[PDB]
Parts: structure tokens; sequence; C-alpha cells
RNA sequence: GCAUGCGACCUCUGUUUGA
RNA sequence: UCAAACAGAGGUCGCAUGC
């Protein structure tokens, strides 16, 4: 692992002391650049005043990952590298850990936290800050909260602040519909993080196209399976429950409307009150059951329901709770017969099955990441893997936050990198940024939509020459929005390539002009 | 529990072209 | 008045993540 020539090139503007943003493609080794910057920070430190470096990483696993690189590289040099975090925060006084540490890796919230906490009131304490996936500097996200602070202190003392460093493979594109606006948005981002130079692989492009490369995002539309009995059955069982509401579908809006009706109603009042807290719930859990089958199997939907109708007995189980539960159990053996179906299943799941086989026969040692939007879905997908004879080649893992333990995470990832047991990892948003599975080959998106940023960062989870990235939708708009992104992403690059062709003064001037939009008076 | 990003939804007030 | 488009201010909700 010898410094690459573009890596040393990207370094330059930061070593000349300037607040840099390092835009360089997903996987190019920006993290190395930042440690290289870090050596040339300690090296060059003037006087007796010495250096504290803080690396900030957005989500926990990325904090862990980067914390561990940084230790393995600087501890042997004889540096104190300590990681404060969500686990560590109410076990340590930040005060000390900084003054003990030459390098602190941090979840960004912690510094925010400890700033309101009193523990800390001077960003001056560090001499270099690094923001991994720095593009997250928006509105009231921690990064900006801290950076607002940084900017205030700039005027309120003009007495040395730390050097800033943004790493990002995805500078973004605001709402910019035109290249001119995309530039206004990028320049906006540079202002938030007080950038004075943007770093690009300018001169060493050829070297860069070697090491990391990217392809298309194979989009796959599957039409909703014609003849869907299950959808009709529940909708009617909901219609009869909506008919009964006056006497006293599978969309987001139905959930929104159920909460409209649950707040309005919150002893001819009191018996009608908790009558609608019985009507709304059943309608809601029917609704959730539709939308759970939308992606999963019917067997997951009916699971979700028996899990509710056996729970209707537990609590009150009043008159109405009996007349509704019974309406279901008449029409239940109809459904459990449909569970047992062969052909009539979600064709999104038929395609994934196809897709995973297509890749695990052609290459038996592939490592996939299957991304889904929601925990429930991610977890329900693990069931869909295990229980399918054609796909249980591979043990599947799951990655998450917590409603999964932070140690339980360390395990599944550490496993998935090198196990050759579980060669596929279903994950959620935690995994979509900054995370480095060297042996990862394929990344599959299961109704994983999104911003340009997401759909750049996610396909970049696929490393190691072997790269492929396959989406699976049934929706029109999702097939399009994503195409839309492939334009926005092209536009994004030019924005920068262009911005880069300005002179020092005029870029600098742009950022100040933008910052001056955010000052504060003193009297 | 709280925060944030993101998405859906709705409202107000204005500008555009249309009928 | 209607429809369609853009933008400024606000209300609610869902997901994910962070503390
Ligand atoms: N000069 C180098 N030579 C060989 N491997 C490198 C070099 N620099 C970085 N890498 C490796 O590239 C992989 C991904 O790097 P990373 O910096 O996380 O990508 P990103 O820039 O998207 O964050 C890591 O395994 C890292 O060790
Ligand atoms: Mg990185």
């Amino acid at each position: 692992k010898k410094a690459r020539s573009y890596q040393i090139e990207l370094a330059q503007p930061a070593i000349n002391g300037k607040n840099a943003l390092i835009c360089a493609p997903t996987g190019s080794g920006k993290t190395f650049v930042s440690i290289l910057i870090c050596e040339h920070h300690f090296q060059n430190m003037p006087a007796g005043r010495k250096a504290k470096v803080v690396f900030l990483a957005t989500k926990v696993p990325v904090y862990e990952q980067q914390k561990n690189v940084f230790k393995h590289h600087f501890e042997r040099q004889g540096y104190s590298v300590q990681g404060i975090s969500g686990e560590n925060f109410s076990n340590v006084s930040v005060e000390k850990v900084i003054e003990d540490s030459d390098i602190i890796v941090v979840t960004p919230q912690i510094l925010v936290n400890s700033f309101e906490d009193g523990t800390l009131t001077s960003l001056s304490i560090f001499t270099l800050m690094i923001f991994d996936e720095c593009h997250n500097t928006t509105g009231n996200h921690p990064y900006n909260v801290l950076m607002t602070r940084y900017l205030e202190q700039k005027f309120n003392s003009a007495s040395q602040l730390p050097q800033i460093l943004g790493l990002t493979a995805s500078v973004g594109v605001g709402n910019a519909k035109n290249i001119e606006e995309t530039i206004e948005h990028i320049c906006s981002l540079c202002s938030y993080l007080d950038i004075q130079a943007i770093s690009t692989v300018r001169e060493n492009i050829q070297e860069l196209q070697r090491f990391m490369n990217k392809p298309e995002i194979d989009v796959r539309l599957v039409k909703r399976r014609i003849h869907n009995p299950f959808a009709a059955i529940i909708s009617n069982l909901m219609s009869e429950t909506e008919a009964l509401m006056r006497t006293i579908f599978g969309t987001q809006n139905y959930e929104h409307w159920i909460v409209v009706t649950q707040r309005k109603c919150r002893e001819e009042e009191s018996r009608i009150c908790r009558a609608l807290f019985i009507c709304t719930e059943h309608l809601r859990k029917y609704n959730d059951a539709l939308i759970i089958s939308e992606d999963a199997r019917i067997i997951d939907a009916l699971s979700y329901l028996t899990e509710f109708f056996t729970n209707v007995k537990n609590g009150p189980y009043t008159e109405l709770e009996q007349h509704l539960t019974a309406k279901f159990q008449e029409k239940e053996p109809e459904l459990i017969a449909l569970s047992k179906d062969e052909t009539n299943e979600n064709p999104k799941l038929e395609e994934l099955v196809c897709i995973l086989d297509d890749a695990y026969r052609y290459n038996p040692q592939t490592r996939t990441l299957l991304f889904a939007k929601t925990r429930a879905l991610v977890s329900a997908l693990k069931k869909c893997m295990e229980e399918n004879p054609i796909l249980n080649y591979i043990k599947p893992g799951v990655l998450m936050g917590r409603g999964m333990t932070l140690p339980s995470q360390k395990g599944v990832l550490d496993a998935f990198k090198t196990s050759k047991d579980n060669r596929l990892l279903i994950a959620t948003s935690v995994a979509d940024e900054g995370i480095d599975i060297v042996q990862c080959n394929l990344v599959v998106l299961y109704e994983y939509s999104g911003n340009v940023t997401k759909m750049i960062q996610v396909r970049g989870r696929g490393r190691a020459a072997g790269s492929k990235c396959i989406l699976v939708t049934s929706k029109t708009e999702v097939v399009e929005n994503e195409k839309c992104n492939r334009y926005k992403e092209e536009m994004m690059n030019k924005a920068v390539e262009k911005i880069q062709k300005w002179d020092e003064e005029t870029f600098a001037k742009k950022i100040h002009n933008l910052q001056m939009k955010e000052r504060v008076l003193r009297d």
C-alpha cells in the first residue's frame, strides 16, 4: 500500500495549509490522503504549540472503520489515537480524551453534544478537523452546527482556528437544474465548510482510472404480478371497517389519515372515543400488511397479521374487536391457501433470486450487499434468502441501527469481509456511505431509490475491480428519477471541473460573498 | 425520549402561461 | 373562477440515522 501519485497530488493544497475539499471518486482512497495530510501536519507544526487532529465520521460503523485505520497507522508511530462515540460519551470526559489524544476519531454529534454540555467552548482546541463524507454539511446536521460555530469564532476572535478538510466522493447538486446552479450549490457547500481550495485529480487522471472504476447502474423494472387476490381481500376487509367508521389504500397517505383520525378523537364520548382506537388500529395493521406484501412475500404479510390477531385477544377484546377478528378468520383459510402458492408471488423477489443466482454461478466467491430501505424489509429479506432452496447457497447477514447492538454490528461486518461463509450482507442506510468491503463484488438495490449522492455512494460500496450495481424496481418514477440522477451526476462533475478552472481570488471571493449572507452583529 | 437528514402530504401568499 | 407551471412562508406525518 504505497502512496499513489494522484493521492500525493490531491494532498498538495491541504499541505500548503489551505482548507481543502477533496473531491475524488468513491473508492480512490481519500482516507489515505487524509492520513498523508495528517503526517504533513505534525511534521510541519511550528513553535512549541502542538497538534490535535479530529476525524469526524457520520454513522457508527464508518466511525469504527476509520477509527481502526487511523490506529493501525499512527499508533505504531507513537501517537495517541482515541475514539469517542455514542458508546463512549457517558463513560468519558471529553476534556481529557482530547488532551490525551493526538488524534480523536468522533461521531459528529459528540462534539456538538459536549459544546452545549459546557465541557467545551473553543474549536481552537484542535489544529486540524477532517469530515468524512463531508457533503452531509447541510442545515442543522451536526457538521454544519459545528461549522456554524467555527465560522462565528472566525470573526469573534480572529485567534487561530483549526484547518478544515472535507473528504467526499459526491459533492452533490442542490436543486440545480442547470450547470450554473450546480456551481452555486457546490460553492455553497465550500462556504459552509470554509473551503479555500477544491482538490481534484487534475494532472494524474490516467493513474486514477486504473485503481478505481465505476459502471452503469443496471435498472430492472418488474411489472406488478397481474391477478393479485391478496390485495383485493384485505382492501375489502378494510372497506367494511371504513364503512363501520361512518356508523359511529396501501399508501403512505392512508397511514397519515389514520393519525389524522387518531388525534381528533383524543361517556357517550368515552365509548365512541376508544371505538375509533379499535377501528384505526385494525385499518393500520391491515394497511401495513398490504405494504409489507408490496415488497416481501404474502407469507410475510399473513405472518404480520396472525401476529396481530392473536394479540387482539390479549388486551380488551371488546364487542367490536370480536366482530372484526371473526370477519378475518372466515376469509383466513382463503389466504393461507394463497400463502402456499407457487406462481403467484412478488416478481421483484423472483428477479432478485434470478439476479443473485446469475452472479453466484458465474462467480461462486462473489460478495453482495443487498440494500433495502427499511429494517423490517431488510430483516424480512433475510427470511426470503434462507427459506428459498435456490438461494441458500449463502448464509445472509444483516446490518442496522437500533429500535441491532453496536457490538453485534462489529461482528456481522467483520464476518462478511472475509468469512466465505456469509458471502452476502443485506443492509440498510448505515452501510451506504464510506464503508470499505474490499472483497465486495456486486451491490444490489432492492427498491433503493434516491438522491444523486445516495445513488453514487451506494454503487461505490462495490470495490475491487469487480463492480456491478443492479437496481430492482416495479415503480415507473424510480426507473426515471434514477436516470435523472445519471444526468445530475454528469452535470455535478462539470460543475466542479469548471469551478476548478477559476483563479484563486475569484473562487475565494465567491465563498466570502456567500458566507457574508450569514454574519452576526456585536454590541 | 430527543435531534437530524431524507421522503410523503397539506396550507397560506404571491409570479407565469393557459382556458 | 378553473387548469397548469415556478417560487417565497407554514402545518402534519412516515422512514433512516445520530445522540
Ligand atoms: N496507495 C494505496 N495503495 C493501495 N491501496 C490503497 C491505497 N490507498 C488506499 N488504499 C485502499 O483503498 C481502499 C478504500 O479506501 P477509502 O479511502 O476508504 O475510499 P474512499 O476514498 O471512498 O473513502 C482501502 O482498502 C484502502 O486501504
Ligand atoms: Mg471514505
